[PDB]
C-alpha cells in the first residue's frame, strides 16, 4: 500500500506542489506555471490520493486533474475547501464556505507548527493575506491587500506616466529590497519610489494589524511571514517575525493524513 | 488673473488665480466626457498646465482652453532642478511628477519653517519628504485605496471588485474581517494608513526632528480617520504650488 499523498496548492501566479508520507514531512517538492509548462512526475512513487486546493479558476482545475490522470488514472482525489471546523481550526467566516482554500489549508498547517500559540499568518502571493487565528483553533478574520509584484504592476497599468516593469524588472527591483538594511530611506528615482512605497505599504499593513491584534487580544502574538516576498519585507520589519514557508502544503497534508 | 490647470490620472483639477496666494474660483472635472464651466470666468493672462495624465490630456487641455481663450498663452510645468525655494533631491529632477512638484513648492510655502511629510491621495498614493530648507529628499509611490482593491478583483480568480464607495458603507457597517469584500476593503485601507504612518514616525526619527505630515488634495473620508498620528489637511497644494510658478 502507499504511504505518500500528493497535495497540489494551486494559486493564482503559480501552483506548488510537495508529495507528503506523514501529516507534516515531505518526501520531495516542487512548483511549475499554469502555462506551457509541466511538473516530473514520472519518477515520483506512486501517491495513493491527490489533495487539491485551487483558487486560480475551473481552466486551472481542469489543466491538474489533466496532469494527474496523465500519471495515475483515475487517482482518488480531494478539492480542498474551507468549512466549518477540521483538523483542530474553527472557521469564523460568517459562511465559512467562502474562505479560500489555500488560506484554509494555512491555518490548519499553522495551528499545527505552533501549538498553544495565538498567531498572526501573513502570506505574501499574489495577493498578500493576513489571518488571526487564536491558540484554541479559532479563525476569527483576516484581511486581503494586493501583494507586492500587482501593486507594482497596477500603478503602470494605470498611470500615464510610471513604468509597467516586467517580471524580471520587478523581480530584480524586489531582490534589491531584500539586500537593504532597517529604516531605508525614501527614494530619488521613480523605480525605486515604487519598488520601496509598495514595500512599505507591506510592512505598514503587517505591522498595524500586528499590534492591532496583540492589543485587542491582551496576548503575545506570534506574526508567522510565508512568501517570496518575505525576504524584501523582513529588511523593513521592526517588529518580531518568524518564518514558515510550507504552512499551506503542511495543512494539506494533514488534512490528507486525517 | 492666471488659469491653473493640475491634470492627474483620475481628473484635472483647476483654479483661476489674482496672485500666487488667492483663488477667485476653482474645480474639478473627470476626462472624459465631462467639462469644466468656464463660461462666467475673467479672461486669463495665460495658463499654467501641470499634466501627468500623458498626451491625450495634453491635447484635451489645449482644445479646452482655446475653446473659451483661443491662442492663450500657456505653459507645461515640469519639475526641474529648483524652483520657488525648493531643490529636488531626485537623481534626474525632471522625471518627478509635476503634481508632486507644484505640491513641494505650494507646502514649503503654506508651512515656512517646517520640516514636511506630503501625502497626497490620488490614483497613486504619494509621499514627498520635504526639509524646512527646501530640500525635498526623496519619496515613494504607492498604488491608492480605489486601484488596490480594482487589482484584486482583476487578477485573482475568486476576489471580487469594491469601490471606494462600496467599501465605505462595509467599514462604516474585531480587529478584521469575517467576509471577502469587508476583508478587501479594511486590508487596502490599512494598508494605505500603515504606509503613511510608519512614513512618519521613520522620518521623524531620522530628521530627529518634529515633522508636520499634510495631507495634500483630497483624501477619503475612511483614511482619514483611520490615521492615529497627528495630520494637517491641505486641499490645494498642488494648485497654490501652481499660483506661486505662475507669479515667479
Ligand atoms: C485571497 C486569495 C486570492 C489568496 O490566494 C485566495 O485565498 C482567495 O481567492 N480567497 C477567497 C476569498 C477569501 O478568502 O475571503
Ligand atoms: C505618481 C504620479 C502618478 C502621481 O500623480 C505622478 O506624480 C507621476 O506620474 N510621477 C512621475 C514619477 C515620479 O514622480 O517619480
Ligand atoms: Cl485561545
Ligand atoms: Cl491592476
Ligand atoms: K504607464
Ligand atoms: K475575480
Amino acid at each position: 500500500m502507499s504511504g505518500v499523498c500528493l497535495l497540489i496548492d494551486a494559486g493564482n501566479s503559480r501552483i506548488k506542489w510537495a508529495l507528503a508520507d506523514t501529516g507534516r514531512h515531505f518526501v520531495t517538492s516542487g512548483a511549475f506555471e499554469h502555462a506551457d509548462d509541466t511538473p516530473d512526475w514520472s519518477t515520483l512513487p506512486a501517491p495513493r490520493g491527490a489533495w487539491i486546493s485551487n483558487v486560480a479558476g475551473d481552466a486551472a482545475a481542469a489543466r491538474i486533474d489533466a496532469l494527474i490522470d496523465a500519471h495515475w488514472p483515475a487517482l482518488p482525489r480531494t478539492v480542498v475547501r474551507a468549512c466549518a471546523a477540521q483538523c483542530g481550526v474553527t472557521n469564523g467566516y460568517a459562511e465559512p464556505a467562502r474562505l479560500g482554500s489555500d488560506r484554509w489549508a494555512g491555518l490548519i498547517g499553522a495551528h499545527a507548527a505552533f501549538p498553544g500559540e495565538h498567531l498572526l499568518i501573513a502570506t505574501f502571493g499574489t495577493a498578500t493575506t493576513l489571518e488571526a487565528l487564536r491558540a484554541d483553533g479559532r479563525f476569527t478574520g483576516g484581511l486581503i491587500a494586493p501583494g507586492w509584484a500587482l501593486m507594482m504592476r497596477s500603478l503602470g497599468m494605470h498611470t500615464a506616466q510610471l513604468p509597467t516593469v516586467s517580471i524580471d524588472a520587478a523581480t530584480s527591483l524586489l531582490d534589491e529590497l531584500a539586500a537593504n538594511d532597517a529604516h531605508a530611506p525614501f527614494a530619488i528615482d521613480t523605480p525605486h519610489a515604487l519598488s520601496a512605497g509598495c514595500l512599505q505599504a507591506q510592512a505598514g499593513l503587517i505591522e498595524r494589524a500586528w499590534r492591532d491584534l496583540e492589543k485587542a487580544w491582551k496576548a503575545p502574538v506570534r506574526l508567522v511571514l510565508s512568501g517570496g516576498a518575505a525576504d524584501a519585507i523582513v529588511r523593513a520589519l521592526t517588529v518580531p517575525h518568524t518564518r514558515h514557508d510550507t504552512l499551506v502544503l503542511t495543512g494539506l497534508a494533514l488534512i490528507a493524513h486525517s
